[PDB]
């Protein structure tokens, strides 16, 4: 401090240090739009093909839970079953559990359970992938000329653009929307029957012909003595030619004649699997979900995958374009800029204040030179902790220049101050005035770090938000008062030019400063106004508790919320049929669902990328999705023409015309999150009980959810309805005896309505599936069973109904499993007056008079917000008591902190006041910004407090007298900061466009707050030193 | 060392011979687990009324508690001081010789008139243009 | 029979045994109890 | 560098209509040139493997194939110039 | 096994080689394909990495590959393993 | 190689960066440090 | 990991003896540490 003043070359290179290692910082760190958030959750997905609900659960589903054992940190485990053929098992793991142990553990403990599953599933593959729904980018693949159909541009995908686009630097992963190509077999039974052979010949017939055969060598070891030559034998390889499929031999008839696989069935490269229909904007569709590579930078490889994009398209097919449905990216940059903005607007706004307040051009250099380096230092120190360039720690610096620039102006106010009283020349003053605020600088330091800092030790998803605002603004923080001890007052001695006694500059300038007059009588005023309410005092406490009990009422009548919704230039649309829906009936409703947005919308919406199969509440030709890019903010200049109106017209336009339920929405900032009001409820059977006996239970439970609408609203199950499905009994006695083969039977069934993966073979020189399957006409309805044949030991074909009989009943399409146990989940909110935890209570009521052996529990954000609500309260109770500790220490009583400490509620109430009359919410951001005014309305109070004590104290002044001095000695200041910070914050409350949910959310309660803290402080400070330094 | 990677080693080499093991010993399991020698604790379950025999509660501790025991983290090891039950068939051999039959043909009727069986969809996809209807084929569950 | 994964607390697992044992007895047959023979966790509680 | 490459076209076709099995040629060849592992044998205590294979000089040049015979389904050995073509190719052994 | 250096390419390594994305620190990657069908893959790391996450994440995208591998290749185990690339010593065995 | 060769002239810029500053921080001069920088090249050539 | 002073011994067949070799060879260490009662005590197999 003093060993500066006399050192301004050493704190020049404490600063440059400082630059370069942030300047390293901002040049190398990671940029994304948030960071990890979420559990480390491992999905493990299978297949069955041909398979249905009840099927996948009992011979895969089952027998893979019960072996998910002695894996660290598992959270809960939950799984579905559906009649797609396909599993999925999800386990979440503890919040900073290491994903990639997770996922090995998990893995090998698949492994084990491999020989155990069906071999049709093993081949098929099991998945296990790490389930961060995080995407940086969608990339589109669609033909304009109508020459390829979604499968052939899957394949080109798959083969020309899928291993470039994950070479590229910074991308994580890679998913392909589509298959890579299969020989598609396609089987005639009527052809079949005619050279009476069966599916059991065709996959024989595949399996003898399209095969690796080893073989051996010429001239291999051991060999005779002076062996000529070695080579390689080469016997049988794969084929290739959808024509080589084609000749390959089935039976030879009694006359010699030839059968070929052509002549039973149709032979053509197709997809893996027919089960979605991509399309964008109508037409046939395929793409790429591109993931970014953890510690890398989102804007770099964004750009970086675009260029690569640019260098392949001389090389496209006639018809071929690549479009982007989806990209963080533009709206990173935007957060980014709109940051950098207000840090910069803040600092000119520090000039301007300093400028027109202490008019002296060289003074108002001191603060532009002081908080570039603390914000490039606060950039080393994230980088330091391994912390990235994100949303959170981006609008935790803008949340910050409240505290820096404070500092800054704090150390060269006083010494400008100081010479104006006194007249000591520069280098004296600083370190006179220095000595002023030292001990109260180190303070104030100690103090915002307690108020900060337990934040941070949140925990769950909420914690690893809060730490961010927390780590970022401490170490701003702990930065800025080491610049304010360290460089702030080697500039103050060295740059600062002397003034001399009483000066006050009252007159002087004309064209320039006429401002100093009209000042220096409102202060004087101001100074009048305080004394003079310092008489009846004890009416001024009554005024501080309507203000303590308004904050009170209206924390209370403030909303919740985690973070804006943002119109982020996408939206999304949902399509449900009815149970038991074709492809095509919910084909005709997602053509009207573009038809709407690209004819009533066409001047907002850019492109509708229609998912015909793939649904959130299961999957299934039943269900659609249907995802809306848009025009860019640039192009859609009200608010109607925002995402929030554009979402709720088209909701609005669906309801009146559709057989089928379409909504409208918009996706939440952190793309896996809850409705901050909303719930999740998992319903288990723990007892024998079936699925039928727990369909019984839920609808108990939904029922008596809806007998109290004033608690619960929407109160609905995410599973699916049992639908009709159609039974074939084979008789076994029956079978038997007309010869058939039991196994001969179930294939024939299987390979012909279900498809069956026979083999491998290689396309261009790569290795793609063979399946056989019935022609779409011999599979539709349940007349068709009649086609088919099966040919019995003594020569001749029989038909099913010979051996087998049929009926209809009811199943499950989708079963669902909650940690090991057959579950039913049910989603819901709290009705609009209620909150969360009065809505979860009356559920948990409601459960514990169900049928014996019905069990629950509470999974995703009811499982977080439960395991981390007891916290809020306990931590900021240990933040008050170091804060008065910290406070007693730096004064010497246990008395005169409390003078500072209750100036908390006066920032507070500002902040309140105005989210409410803003409409705006109780959030994330909102309470960051509170921390942000209660930390200055500390810092205003600590330093007012402390020059009133010293002036007791050291100079004998009374209690009276110097509570008057240091109010008016330290009006300036506040003033000062509070001005530039209110007009740096000016933009952030009035924002529309991109980013501006948050952008609202930090201003709004900030200006507020700010507004009400300053000019309602500066009264009731001195008021509360003089009540509590009266009681001693 | 840690014991997380001492396990993930360990394991990669049991997977080279795990395909070399008889199909028996595969389909029995094979476990790899990172373990304490001596028991933590033992949890023991009885019957006060009297009413389900010991064999019924092996049956019930490893039917509906042990996987969840051993999905607890630091759960290293889990062993069920009795069985879960599963379907016995006892053969007789008097039986079996007066019908003319070895329990290889015991086996093979088992494994055919006991199976679950994927039969496919009705108006499963690709469809023809106009399908109306769609739905599951269920065959051959599992007997119970 | 329990055993402790390597390096896993003691009296952590057991807590969590325990609290896992609880979910479960609401929802037993008749007259089915769960019982504690051997437990070397309240020795090292009291012993501290 | 690229080797030359023995290839050997097993016609099906040409095999059934003289009785032989397709996996009974198929394992002659793979057995006598390449040599089968077939299980496990017992060596002073250590499990071992037992393999397979042709006498060194039946499994040296294009012409020791003829050597080789294959039993057809009525009983009578059938050799593979009955039912295979032979040609050379060319390939690397070491793609990197 | 019995598979040339093109059948192996890609029918194993390319498939591998695919997966074998979306890890921490690769510095590069380098692979052979043998007329004996042997795959070898070398995933080459940044200075400084720790190697044992590195196999980790390594054999976690490796088992995403498997089930697209050749039964033949699957059954034939596939190792994921921290290599060197020369030997510290040659120990020599003769008899006198 | 190729990554000692491109970083070997980072690795002056910073070094010579750093010795700078840190003389400055000692002797209190802004010159004194420029001074002594001089002597660097002395030395260099006879290294080459 | 301890009892108060005990060993643990492990009998090795280096040679491909066999099993009934190597128990011929356990029995005579047994015999012999039998003749040294006040040095060893309870010297036994740990098998069956």
């Amino acid at each position: 401090p003093n060993f500066f003043i006399d050192r301004p070359i050493f704190a020049w290179v404490i600063a440059i240090i400082i630059m370069l290692a942030g300047g390293l910082a901002i040049l190398k760190l990671p940029v994304a739009q948030y960071p990890t958030i979420a559990p480390p959750a491992v999905t493990i997905s299978a297949s069955y093909p041909g398979a249905d609900a009840k099927t996948v659960q009992d011979t895969v589903t089952q027998v893979i839970e019960q072996n998910m054992n002695g894996i660290d940190n598992l959270m809960y485990m939950s799984s579905n079953s559906d009649s797609t053929g396909t599993v999925q098992i999800t386990l979440t793991f503890e919040s900073g559990t290491d994903a990639d142990i997770a996922q090995v553990q998990v893995q090998n403990k698949l492994q084990l359970a491999m020989p155990l599953l069906p071999q049709e599933v093993q081949q098929q593959g099991v998945s296990v992938e790490k389930s961060s729904s995080s995407f940086l980018m969608v990339v589109g693949v669609i033909n304009t000329d109508g020459t390829m159909t979604q499968e052939d541009i899957s394949d080109y995908v798959a083969a020309n653009m899928k291993d470039a686009i994950s070479r590229t630097s910074g991308v994580g992963d890679v998913q392909l929307f589509g298959s890579q190509y299969a020989m598609r077999i396609w089987m005639n039974p009527n052809e079949l029957n005619k050279f009476q052979l069966t599916p059991v010949d065709v996959i024989t017939a595949i399996k003898a012909q399209n095969a690796q055969v080893a073989a051996g060598q010429l001239g291999g070891t051991p060999p005779v003595k002076g062996q000529q030559l070695n080579a390689s034998i080469i016997a049988q390889t794969r084929l290739t030619s959808t024509e080589e499929f084609g000749k390959i031999l089935l039976k030879v008839n009694q006359d010699g004649s030839r059968v070929l696989l052509r002549d039973v069935a149709k032979i053509e490269l197709g997809g893996e699997n027919y089960d979605i229909i991509a399309e964008f904007n109508g037409q046939p569709a395929s793409g790429l979900g591109i993931k970014l590579a953890t510690g890398a930078n989102a804007l770099d490889t964004a750009a970086a995958i675009r260029a690569e994009l640019a260098k392949m398209e001389p090389f496209f097919p006639s018809g071929l374009k690549i479009v982007y449905p989806y990209d963080t990216t533009p709206f990173v940059k935007i957060s980014i800029h709109e940051v950098v903005k207000t840090l910069v607007e803040a600092i000119i706004l520090v000039f301007l204040v300093m400028y027109l307040f202490l008019q002296n051009f060289r003074a108002t250099l001191i603060p532009t030179i002081a908080v570039p380096v603390v914000l490039l230092g606060t950039f080393a120190v994230l980088a330091a902790f391994g912390f990235s360039i994100n949303t959170l720690t981006m609008f935790g610096m803008v949340l910050a220049i409240g505290l820096l620039v404070d500092d800054a102006i704090v150390v060269v106010e006083n010494v400008e101050r100081v010479m104006a009283e006194e007249g000591l020349p520069p280098k004296e003053a600083t370190r006179k005035s220095m000595g002023q605020i030292q001990g109260a600088l180190v303070g104030i330091a100690m103090v915002l770090s307690a108020v900060f800092v337990p934040m941070a030790f949140f925990g769950g998803s909420t914690g690893a938000i809060y730490r961010q605002f927390s780590i970022t603004i401490v170490s701003a923080m702990a930065l800025s008062v080491l610049v304010a001890l360290i460089l702030t007052p080697a500039l103050c001695a060295t740059m600062l030019k002397p003034i001399a006694k009483g000066d006050h500059g009252e007159g002087k300038k004309g064209f320039f400063g006429w401002f100093n007059r009209m000042f220096e009588k409102s202060t004087h005023h101001y100074t009048d106004s305080v004394g003079g309410i310092l008489r009846s005092t004890g009416r001024y406490l009554v005024l501080y508790l309507i203000i303590v009990v308004g904050m009170a009422y209206l924390f209370v009548r403030l909303p919740s919320s985690f973070l804006p919704d943002e119109d982020q230039g996408v939206f999304m649309t949902m399509v449900q049929l009815p149970a038991g829906a074709t492809q095509e009936r919910t084909q005709k409703v997602l053509n009207e669902v573009t038809h709407y947005y690209l004819t009533k919308e066409k001047n907002n919406v850019e492109s509708v990328f229609a998912v015909n199969g793939f649904g959130f509440a299961g999957r299934g030709q039943n269900t659609g999705i249907a995802f809306v890019s848009l025009k860019d903010w640039a192009d859609r200049p009200g608010e109607e023409n925002k995402v929030e109106a554009i979402t709720m017209r088209a909701t609005r336009a669906f309801s009146q015309i559709k057989d089928a339920m379409v909504f409208a929405f918009n996706l939440p900032a952190i793309v896996e999150l809850g409705t901050a009001t909303g719930f999740d409820f998992e319903l288990i059977d723990q007892a024998g009980l079936g699925h039928e006996k727990l369909t019984q239970a839920r609808n108990q439970l939904l029922a008596e959810a809806a007998k109290h609408p004033d608690m619960l609203t929407s109160v609905r199950p995410n599973g699916l309805e049992d639908t009709p499905q159609f039974k074939i009994d084979i008789d076994q006695e029956k079978a038997q005896a007309l010869g058939v083969s039991i196994n001969d039977i179930n294939t024939t069934l299987g390979a012909a309505w279900g498809g069956s993966y026979v083999n491998d073979f290689i396309d261009r020189g790569r290795v793609k599936k063979v399946y056989v399957m019935s022609e779409a006409k011999y599979r539709m309805l349940p007349d068709d069973i009649g086609d088919w044949y099966v040919r019995a030991a003594d020569g001749q074909m029989v038909p099913f109904s010979a051996f087998s009989s049929s009926r209809w009943e009811y199943g499950s399409p989708r079963l669902e499993r909650y940690n090991g146990l057959p579950s039913m989940e049910i989603l819901g909110q709290a009705a609009p007056g209620k909150s969360t935890g009065e809505a979860m209570e009356l559920m948990e009521q409601l459960a514990s008079k169900l049928p014996t052996g019905v069990g629950y529990d509470w999974t995703g954000m009811s499982y977080q917000e439960r395991l981390s609500g007891n916290q809020a309260p306990s931590l900021y109770a240990i933040s008050l008591i170091v804060v008065f500790l910290c406070l007693a220490a730096l004064y010497e009583s246990w008395s005169i902190p409390f003078s500072v400490m209750l100036v908390v509620p006066l920032g507070v109430i500002g902040a309140l006041l105005a989210a409410t009359f803003r409409g705006l919410t109780n959030d994330v951001y909102f309470q960051v910004g509170l921390l942000t005014t209660i930390g200055l309305s500390a810092k205003n109070a600590i330093l007012i407090v402390e020059f009133a004590k010293d002036l007791m104290d050291k100079e004998g002044k009374g209690l009276i007298e110097a509570t008057l001095d240091a109010v008016r000695m330290r009006l300036r200041p506040i003033l000062m900061t509070s001005l530039a910070f209110i007009l740096g914050v000016m933009p952030l409350v009035i924002s529309t466009g991109a980013g501006s949910g948050a952008q609202n959310a930090v201003g709004t309660g900030v200006m507020g707050g700010m507004v009400t803290a300053t000019v309602l402080a500066i009264f009731f400070v001195p008021v509360f030193f003089v009540v509590v330094r009266r009681r001693f």
